[PDB]
DNA sequence: GGAATCGGCTC
DNA sequence: GAGCCGATTCC
């Protein structure tokens, strides 16, 4: 029942973030990172989350792709 | 009317 | 060609 979604080990405790791979389709393959807000807001790509910090973080070396911090 | 998922357009 | 954003449909 509670899976799919992870908590983000770099960004403030809390983060959630999740993979959705394309499953319809044959072009099967293409897949979607959505993150969720605290506040309980969604956001769907980097350039969603990325907004939402402002200018309090920096994701440079943060990939969403994986969710990894470099 | 809005939200979610899928499709289309641009570089 | 792929990725991201927007539109359409149902309740
Ligand atoms: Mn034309
Ligand atoms: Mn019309």
């Amino acid at each position: 029942d509670k899976q799919g979604r992870t908590d983000c080990p770099a960004l403030p405790p809390g983060w959630k973030k999740e993979e959705v791979i394309r499953k319809s389709g044959l072009s099967a393959g293409k897949s979607d990172v959505y993150y969720f807000s605290p506040s309980g807001k969604k956001f769907r790509s980097k350039p969603q989350l990325a907004r939402y910090l402002g200018n309090a973080v920096d994701l440079s070396c943060f990939d969403f792709r994986t969710g990894k911090m470099m």
